[PDB]
């Protein structure tokens, strides 16, 4: 019937020069302006002639995981929920800590907020290749550092990501070139926006008690 | 006793602007300046203490592979020898066709050249995420193109690697952005050295004869 425009382009919640100087112009423009436009087109494409995009993006990326035996539109619809829950995960004057529930519960987990950001930071530098590094929330210790290699994320493990960091190279190479470490150091001191990081686990807690009820 | 250098840079065996307009100038001074260097040197820092430095890139590539489950030396050592293979792969002036003993091997085991050449650019272009594509003879058709993943490369399954592309992100920013196939369609139109893929064939089929005794 009636067509779809198919899974849409959604912008950073801020200008494209806005994470300046720590993110650039230059790499959103490449960032989002093309590898991650490139996702999402290259899946509507992929899904055409289906049902695929009446879906949440969600619903097809565990539909096209299978287990692990991943089906042609995964590593495309994958990316394009990976790249908008990252460019959501960072803010203008971003960094610091985060306060209540999640600092709470991070150093419940992790001992203190120091020890989990050396975790974290630590574990961002090791996963070799391309990928991602998260933060996610597991109900059935509840917070978990994770790394998924390429476009895999937790929700394929049916984890509640609330935190991702890019590896990819094209992630940071206009800012960092193969200094990923840096990348990552500034991430965490000046993009991290612990506020949508708490707002997603209040968001995880809420349908792991609600599953029960 | 007597202390080594450890495993050396070795330069590409052409001045580094001769792939010019095909690979930049620039490419070469980031990606084997920086991230060929890298590798060696964070080898040569992870085998401090031992005496890994006596074997052969290869003989450690071997070694750290462990059936799969690599060892820490690994990712360094088949990094450091994939980008030699790499500069030597490609030359000022390459691309064409195979002659001799290696455009009848490719045709007997491909069909024809170009139907091989489609299915190895087809086959680096659908490599997702950081990764190498290669073509290798194995002694057990003899000759195979190969996918692989981050850093393994056919050495780890017995096969003679003959020709490889590197398609990990960094290879291919400076000059096609992230237009992947094109840098595979210039690769393989005006640098891949037939010459040289042929000197392997040769190495790796006396080798296989010298095995059968
Ligand atoms: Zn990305
Ligand atoms: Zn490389």
């Amino acid at each position: 019937g009636v067509i779809t425009a198919g899974f849409e382009l959604k912008p950073p919640p801020y200008p494209l020069d806005a994470l300046e100087p720590h993110m650039s112009r230059e790499t959103l423009d490449y960032h989002w302006g093309k590898h991650h436009k490139t996702y999402v087109e290259n899946l509507n494409k992929q899904i055409l002639g289906t049902d695929l995009d009446a879906l949440s993006l969600e619903e097809v990326v565990l539909l096209s995981y299978n287990k692990g035996n991943m089906l042609p539109a995964f590593n495309n619809a994958a990316q394009a929920w990976n790249h908008e829950f990252f460019w959501e995960s960072i803010q203008p004057g971003g960094g610091g800590k985060p306060t209540g529930e999640l600092l709470r519960l991070i150093e419940r987990d992790f001992g203190s907020f120091e020890e989990f950001l050396e975790r974290f930071k630590s574990a961002a530098a090791s996963n070799f290749g391309s990928g991602w590094t998260w933060l996610a929330y597991k109900a059935n210790k509840k917070l978990v550092i994770v790394k998924t290699p390429n476009a895999v994320n937790p929700l394929v493990w049916d984890y509640s990501p609330l935190l991702t960091i890019d590896t990819w190279e094209h992630a940071y190479y206009l800012d960092f070139e193969n200094r990923r470490a840096e990348y990552i150091n500034t991430f965490m001191e000046k993009l991290v926006s612990w506020e949508t990081v708490s707002t997603r686990l209040e968001s995880a807690i809420a349908r792991a008690v609600q599953r029960e009820q």
